C-alpha cells in the first residue's frame, strides 16, 4: 500500500528517497556464491567492496537501490541484507527470471512459475523471510516461447500482489513492443511495468510511444556506453559504442516530450560478476570508477547543465521510483 | 589410501560394505531446493522420503551409496548429511559437473574448473566442511568443447587427489571411447574411471573392450524401464524401452567374459526430481517401488538364479566399489 519490502523489512514510501531502480550487488548464478566464494576473492571481500560501493553512492545522495538479481543471477538475499545494514542503504530484492534458468526452472509451466514468483513475494526468499519488492524478467530478440511463459507468470504475480515488473530488453529489435503486447494481453497496467535497458537504442519515437502508453522507461545502463576499448572484442558485447552523454540525452529528450513521470534512471552496476569472462569486473571498474555513484555524480550534474530543473531531477530520482515500487492494483 | 570421505566424515574402506556407486537423493538444479522446497512438498517431506527409502535399502543389505549429484544437479550436501545420519547409511558426495552448468560455470577455463573440483575434494563443499569422494562428469553425444574442459579438469583433479571419476552418457548413448581418449591424454589411469550408464546399450563388444583396458563399467540404471508406458513420451525418453532383465543380463555377460572385477552395479535412483517434467517421480516410483533396494532385492537373486556364484556377486557389490572409491594417486 504505502510500504515497500526491503531486505531489512518494510519501509514507508517516504523513506525510500533517492532510489536507483536497476542495480546488482553481484551478478552470478544460482548456488555459485556459496559453492565458490573464492572466485570473488572471498565472500568477505565481496561484501566489503559492496559496502564501500554503497556507502559511496549514499554519500552522493542515494538512499535505496533495487537489486534486480533474480534466482538465476545467483541472488543471495542474506548477502544483500548484510551489506544493506553495514552501508545503511535500503535494498529492494527481486523475484522473476533472467536469461540463465536451470532445467528445474526451464521445464516449469506458467502456473508453476507463477507460484514460484508468488512465494518469493508473499512468503519470502529461501528460508530468510525476506520478501521480494519487484519482479524482474528478461527477453532476447522478439521474445522466446519460454520467455513469454515468464512474462505471463510475472504479470500474474504482479496482479496478485501489486508489486511492479521490470524488464531486461536485450534486442536491437524495438524489444518493448512484444513485451507490452504480452503484458497487456494479461490485463496488466502499463504503469506497473518498466521497460528496461531502453537507453540501448536511439529510437526516440519508439520510446515516446511506450511512454505515451503509460510504460515506465528504464534508462538504466548509462555508464555501459563506456569509451576506448575496441581491442577486447568481448568488451563491446557488455559495454557499447555510443557515449554516456548520448544515453543521458535520452533522458532530456523524454522530459522534453512531456514524459518526465515515465522515466527511471540507474547504472546497472555491480560489485562482483561471475556470469561473464574472468576479470571483466576489473575492466568495468576501470571504465567507470564511480560505480553506482555514476548517476548522481555524472548524469545528474550533466542534466542540470543542460537546463533540467532541480524539481524535475527530484521527480525522476525520488518520486517516480516511489510511485513505481509502492504496491498498487490501480 | 584406505580412507573414503563421506558426508559424516572419513570411513575405512572396510566399513563401506555393500555399496551402490551411482545414486541420488535428489535430482535438481543449483539453489533450487533451498529457493523452492515446496516443489517437493517441503524439504522435510523430501528428507523423510529419502530416509524411508535408504532404510529399506539398509534392510536389504546396502551399507553405502555414492550420491553423484553435482553442483548443477542441485546437490545439497546438508540434505545428504541429514538423511545419511538418520538412515545410518554412508553417503559419498560428489564434485564435477553434469549437463546443466550455469553461466558462471560454462564460462570458466580448464584451470578454473580444476580449482573448483579441487576445492570440493580438498577443502569442502560450500561452507560445510564435507569433502567430495568422487568426481562426476557428463557428456551427451560427441564430447562438446566445454565438456572436454570438464573431463580434463576432472582428470587433473583425480591425479592430484586420487579420488576416482564417474561418467554419464545420455539415454542409449555410447561415449566411453571418446571419454577414455581424453582421460588417457591427461595421463589418468583407467582404473580410476567408471564409464557410467553402460547398461544403456547391448553393444557387448564396446563394453568388453573398455573393460579390457582397465575401466570400470557402470551398469547402473538397471530398474529404468518404461515398458507399458508407451503413451508417455517423457517417461519413455527418460526410462527407455529396455527391460530391467535385459540390463541385468549385461552384468552376467561381462562376468562370463572374465571381467567381474570391472563391474559396478547401481539403480541411479532418486527420491525427488525437479530437473525433468513435473510428477515424473511418481511415475518412476510406480515402475520401481523398491527404489534403491532394487539391486539387492531383485537383481542379486536374478543373477543367483542364472548361476552366478554368491562370492562373485559379493565381489561386485563390495570389493569392486571399495577398490574404486579408495583414493589411489
Ligand atoms: C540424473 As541421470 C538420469 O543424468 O543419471
Ligand atoms: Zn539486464
Ligand atoms: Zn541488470
Ligand atoms: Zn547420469
Ligand atoms: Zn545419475
Amino acid at each position: 500500500g504505502d510500504r515497500i519490502n526491503t531486505v531489512r523489512g518494510p519501509i514507508t514510501i517516504s523513506e525510500a528517497g533517492f532510489t536507483l531502480t536497476h542495480e546488482h550487488i553481484c551478478g552470478s548464478s544460482a548456488g555459485f556464491l556459496r559453492a565458490w566464494p573464492e572466485f570473488f576473492g572471498s565472500r568477505k571481500a565481496l561484501a566489503e567492496k559492496a559496502v564501500r560501493g554503497l556507502r559511496r553512492a549514499r554519500a552522493a545522495g542515494v538512499r535505496t537501490i533495487v537489486d534486480v538479481s533474480t534466482f538465476d543471477l545467483g541472488r543471495d538475499v542474506s548477502l544483500l541484507a548484510e551489506v544493506s545494514r553495514a552501508a545503511d542503504v535500503h535494498i529492494v530484492a527481486a523475484t522473476g527470471l533472467w536469461l540463465d534458468p536451470p532445467l528445474s526452472i526451464r521445464l516449469r509451466s506458467v502456473e508453476e512459475l507463477t507460484q514460484f514468483f508468488l512465494r518469493e513475494i508473499q512468503y519470502g526468499i529461501e528460508d530468510t523471510g525476506i520478501r521480494a519488492g519487484i519482479i524482474k524478467v528478461a527477453i532476447t530478440g522478439k521474445v522466446t516461447p519460454f520467455q513469454e511463459l515468464v512474462l505471463r507468470a510475472a504479470a500474474r504475480a504482479s496482479l496478485a500482489t501489486g508489486v511492479p515488473v521490470i524488464t531486461h530488453t536485450a534486442a536491437s529489435q524495438r524489444g518493448g513492443e512484444q513485451q507490452a503486447a504480452i503484458f497487456e494481453s494479461e490485463g496488466l497496467s502499463p504503469s506497473r511495468v518498466c521497460i528496461g535497458h531502453s537507453d540501448e537504442t536511439d529510437d526516440l519515437s519508439y520510446l515516446t510511444a511506450l511512454a505515451a502508453r503509460g510504460y515506465l522507461i528504464g534508462l538504466d545502463r548509462i555508464p555501459h556506453s563506456a569509451i576506448g576499448l575496441e581491442d577486447n572484442a568481448s568488451a563491446t558485447a557488455l559495454l557499447g559504442s555510443r557515449s554516456w552523454q548520448t544515453r543521458a540525452l535520452l533522458i532530456k529528450a523524454l522530459i522534453d516530450q512531456g514524459y518526465m513521470k515515465q522515466i527511471l534512471v540507474s547504472n546497472d552496476w555491480l560489485f562482483g560478476i561471475s556470469s561473464y569472462v574472468t576479470n571483466i569486473m576489473d575492466v568495468m571498474d576501470s571504465v567507470n570508477p564511480d560505480g553506482m555513484a555514476f548517476i548522481p555524480l555524472r548524469v545528474i550534474p550533466f542534466l542540470r547543465e543542460k537546463g533540467i530543473p532541480q524539481e524535475t531531477l527530484a521527480g525522476i530520482t525520488v518520486t517516480n521510483p516511489a510511485r513505481f515500487l509502492s504496491p498498487t492494483l490501480r
